[PDB]
């Protein structure tokens, strides 16, 4: 026997993908996400098993421009791999989403100012759902808990973050 | 709770379980595509193993990082189109790069692109592929006879899922 786990960077992608689980009868089925909405869709449509994702950053680049998208992103890309970060993208719709883990919160205020100057020079608007913070992610999961969680597991690149939260948990 | 560790580097992977095990985390997973690395963690005795499943994991090698990063944007440019997920990750020597959710056409454009930017740049590829569930399946039943006990499967690609679940 093995547990599915959707791994989804959108709210509307991971239900989909749930649901075509459920029909498919899989019975242990698990979302991983960096999006704690997400986690508590997933939770709401009866999802029993949760990643966290953990630290680092979310960056959603928006704009009818995929050619300014792809080209902010690779400069965000560029800036983040320097630093010694994994980097994860993904290209949906309108909007470009970066997924920063493994630097220091030194450097994600960096990566963070970076965002918003690169937003401007290509005409594009940019959110950063970013935290991750041990703190912030044991606070969040006792919420999932409450909201029906039985299974929570935490994921990184970055085994200084897991080691935060093991000191917290 | 259960500590998942995200490795495309053995040696990385093994120093991160030890931290872990020594800070006392009692319940540890090694997460990767890469089957030799999944190997390393079981005979290491990790028990948990979350199998990223399908995809490609290209390696590039044998020039500066600066140019590995250049080599990277051009890769990712190509994914992003095609609609891909793309993880990428520069390792002292290598530049990996991980791509999922796309069908063999993409895989296949992809393959070439990264033979052809090593060429271009004058760099080393390692293009993994075998990323079927078929495969997959085979590699599962190996880990668990190398001691892996927990089982777990991840994509952002359903229909990887689907196909696993139909042929497991
Ligand atoms: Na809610
Ligand atoms: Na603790
Ligand atoms: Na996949
Ligand atoms: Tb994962």
């Amino acid at each position: 026997m093995m547990t599915f786990i959707v791994w989804a960077l959108n709210k509307d992608e991971m239900l989909k993908n749930i649901e075509a689980l459920r029909k498919a009868g899989a019975k242990n089925i698990a979302v991983e996400s960096g999006d704690f909405d997400i986690l508590r869709a997933a939770i709401e449509a009866g999802v029993e098993t949760i990643v966290v994702s953990g630290g680092g950053l979310t960056i959603v680049f928006t704009g009818a421009d995929r050619a300014a998208l792809r080209r902010a992103a690779k400069r965000l890309l560029d800036a983040a791999l320097e630093l010694g970060a994994v980097v994860t993208v993904a290209l949906d719709g309108d909007a470009l989403r970066v997924r920063i883990t493994g630097v220091p919160e030194q450097d994600l205020e960096r990566l963070r100012a970076l965002a918003r100057e690169l937003a401007a020079e290509f005409g594009i608007e940019v959110e950063v759902r970013g935290g991750g913070t041990p703190e912030r992610a044991l606070r969040e999961i006792q919420e999932l808990r409450e909201l029906g969680a039985k299974n929570i597991w935490v994921e990184s690149a970055n085994v200084d973050w897991l080691l935060k939260l093991l000191k917290l948990s």
